[PDB]
């Protein structure tokens, strides 16, 4: 039931920042996997079939745009939450093109992450009824 989350950023206390700020179980989630670039979260992705995933925008080796093309493709409804710093906000409109859930600013405050992971809660409680 425990819908599968994938969380991808480039700094290890922003990644287990997101981990650790929420009780995923509240929202009826579970963190299959943490990941620091983006060849080793597409393959982690794909592997947990995952339903949820916060990616970087910025990654070494495949960033996050070209992950998230490789992920609309493969897992067609993930829900797609793009984490982004103050230095690079003007760049993720070009994730719009892949219809994604909502943007993160990293850094975070506990709350904002709430809203956040409780729209996608909403729309995944919607596509199972």
């Amino acid at each position: 039931m425990v819908w599968k989350v994938l969380i991808a950023d480039d700094e290890a206390i922003i990644r287990e920042g997101i981990r650790e700020s929420i009780d995923w179980n509240e929202f009826n989630m579970e963190v299959v996997a943490e990941a620091e670039d983006g060849e080793e979260a597409l393959e982690l992705a794909l592997r947990h079939r995952v339903d949820v995933l916060f990616v970087d925008l910025s990654m070494p080796i495949m960033d996050g745009l070209t992950l998230m093309k490789y992920a609309r493709e493969k897992l067609p409804n993930c829900h797609m939450i793009v984490i982004t710093g103050y230095d690079e906000f003007s760049y993720a409109q070009e994730a719009i093109r892949l219809q994604v859930d909502d943007y993160l600013l990293k850094p975070t405050d506990p709350q904002r992450l709430r809203e956040v992971v409780a729209k996608v809660k909403e729309k995944l409680e919607q596509e199972q009824k």
